[PDB]
């Protein structure tokens, strides 16, 4: 009934993207709702209480179910920043099998008028689910038919005991638009205006910042003792910032906000003969259950020298293709890594520098000590993560009157109103009932699935380059490898693959 | 969502008290296949949030008027082919219905009897047999008795792909109480 | 899970006409909906039977 678009378009300042795929969804739990919860395996950090529903719902949450690699390069070296605009969204093509069983010969017939019904919700009214990064977003790749992910969703308890205050829901109880075979589908969103996303990094680092030939006109304190006295020592001396001091050169602004990290070498000859990580492992915790802190504040992994170094936890680590479920050795997985970032943002391994103890007196010698953790502090800039590829686009500012800067930590936009999700279920089809009344809740049904397409269209707002620069740049370039093996291309055997993340941050602009 | 079998293969029944000879307990009715379902209840219009929301919030309410619509009707015909059980779905054949304004018939409903709407969305009801009694005497029938073919009435036939509404109207009745008296 | 309203029956004789089981006594109730299949016979004999021809094929909706 619609007209299969995949392609986009170039404006100049908007960009529109289309993608479409063929989806096909089972039947859930045979139609019933569950309490589900923690099998009580005596970790009381690890418990749950939840409702899993038969209803599914398809989440589009990553890039590159948008955006092909061709276009992200091409993207990703022109602009300064991108934002959305709109959105529009079409389901069509819908049709039902029912497959039945004789024997064991297993047998597929079609099926018309039975009916699937959807519905979305702009009013934001059910917990949600998407921005934990789930996978099951639309196959990076168009040839490629997927399954929808079942919903479901937690709720306050402890351990097994589930508060008062616990809550449910039944999905029912809202308005589904109903779906028939050669019905389509379309709803028209709107972004709301949000910050432009920064894709450069600056050519020139705080400290730094500063003239090399004039002289600032203050001073500091040069050196005690003049020398001697010693025991009379000697009065105070004073010199002027200058070419040669640059760390006594002052400077208004402060590096951006720390935590520290544990520093895991690559190489286990390093690193700790003994065990950690967990030992270990910084953390939070709410109500006495300590929670591993995940990929958290933005700050630089490494110095320049080392790159065998990584942080511990907040770099994000993706599997490569044909990944281990558990336990899979480094080799087969991708490590992310920031080094562009030590322009502002601190090291994470590194602890944030020294700070005064002591009141010093003439017998009383000056002490110090390590910061280990720095909040938020009047005049400080800081950097946003990277947006990377795979990674995911936007998540939801949680409804509340506390905030500060609501960017989320895995990098993406933060939306007050996200676009909504749309959910989707068959229709339940009774078996053959009992002749004579039963007061039972009949839970015969009929086996069943279906399918249909989906086309989702984002129209982007771009900012172009007005770049002064004199010298040539850095761009994104595959090259180098005169390996038979091709990247972002299929095997012989036709399995995708994906080499290597790719990081936004290539272009320069002066800071 | 509701599931209608077919009572009797289609015919009219005489049924009666088993005469286990307590006088007391006899009847003297007929069982026909006509299914009605029946919604006296609350909990199938209200659901327990909106309940308590209306209960401490209101003195007094009745209805006012209702809407009633019917569709997407369906087909099925099972047939055993030896021991395989099997469903085909087909079109065209025709399901009946009628109401009757004129409250011309026994009135079932009010007895509370099982088979509302069942209280939580997700499940699928069957429709109860239809039936009523009548005037007699532990077997015997009087000749007050009556007796009805429910054929006799003006039935709009449906066929898939097609829907059925009417509009109601309650006439005016007192609040119900819902508060109790502060002193005795 | 009570129920909600009963049809007064029809006669003179009347005082307060409140339900015992509670609810709205109504002169003129929301009026019954009944819903039947259309019977669809089966093979039917070749030659002339009297017989009522009790065959049908199974169904439901």
């Amino acid at each position: 009934s619609g007209n299969w678009h995949c392609d986009s378009t170039w404006m100049g300042d908007r960009v529109i993207t289309t993608s479409t795929r063929t989806w096909a969804l089972p039947t859930y739990n045979n139609h019933l709702y569950k309490q589900i919860s923690s099998q009580s395996g005596a970790s009381n950090d690890n418990h749950y209480f939840g409702y899993s529903t038969p209803w599914g719902y398809f989440d589009f949450n990553r890039f590159h179910c948008h955006f092909s690699p061709r276009d992200w390069q091409r993207l990703i070296n022109n602009n300064w920043g991108f934002r959305p605009k709109r959105l529009n969204f079409k389901l069509f093509n819908i049709q039902v099998k029912e497959v039945t069983q004789n024997d064991g010969t297993t047998t597929i017939a079609n099926n018309l008028t039975s009916t699937v019904q959807v519905f979305t919700d702009s009013e934001y009214q059910l917990p949600y689910v998407l921005g934990s990064a789930h996978q099951g977003c639309l196959p990076p790749f168009p040839a490629d038919v997927f399954m929808v992910p079942q919903y479901g969703y937690l709720t306050l308890n402890n351990g097994s005991q589930a508060v008062g205050r616990s809550s449910f829901y039944c999905l029912e109880y809202f308005p589904s638009q109903m779906l028939r075979t050669g019905n389509n589908f379309t709803f028209s969103y709107t972004f709301e205006d949000v910050p432009f996303h920064s894709s450069y990094a600056h050519s020139q680092s705080l400290d730094r910042l500063m003239n090399p030939l004039i002289d600032q006109y203050l001073y500091y304190l040069s050196r005690t003792n003049t020398p001697t006295g010693t025991t009379t020592q000697s009065r105070l001396q004073f010199s002027q910032a200058g070419a040669s001091d640059i760390r006594d050169q002052s400077r208004n602004w402060l590096p951006g906000p720390c935590y520290r990290q544990q520093r895991v070498s690559k190489t286990s000859a390093d690193n700790n003969n003994s065990e950690y990580s967990w030992t270990g492992a910084t953390k939070y915790h709410l109500n006495g259950r300590d929670s591993l802190v995940n990929p958290g504040p933005a700050m630089a992994s490494h110095k320049d020298d080392e790159e065998k170094f990584f942080p511990q936890s907040g770099v994000l680590i993706f599997g490569k293709q044909g990944s281990e479920k558990t336990n899979v050795d480094i080799e087969k997985v991708m490590i992310t890594d920031e080094e562009e970032i030590r322009t502002t943002n601190p090291v994470a391994t590194e602890q944030y520098g020294s700070v005064s103890t002591n009141l010093q007196r003439g017998n009383r010698q000056a002490a110090t000590a390590d910061v280990n953790t720095q909040g938020v502090l009047p005049g400080m800039v800081w950097q946003d993560r990277d947006v990377y590829l795979q990674g995911p686009i936007w998540a939801k500012i949680p409804h509340t009157d506390g905030h500060f800067h609501p960017s989320p930590l895995m990098g993406g936009f933060g939306l007050k109103h996200p676009p909504p999700q749309i959910l989707i279920k068959n229709t339940p089809v009774p078996a053959n009932p009992s002749t004579t009344f039963s007061a039972a809740k009949f839970a015969s049904f009929i086996t069943q699935y279906s399918t249909g397409q989906v086309s989702v269209e984002i129209e982007w707002e771009l900012q172009k380059e007005n770049s002064k620069r004199w010298n040539p740049e850095i761009q994104y370039t595959s090259n180098y490898n005169k390996s038979v093996n091709v990247d972002f291309t299929v095997d012989t055997n036709g399995v995708y693959s994906e080499p290597r993340p790719i990081g936004t941050r290539y272009l320069t602009r002066n800071l």
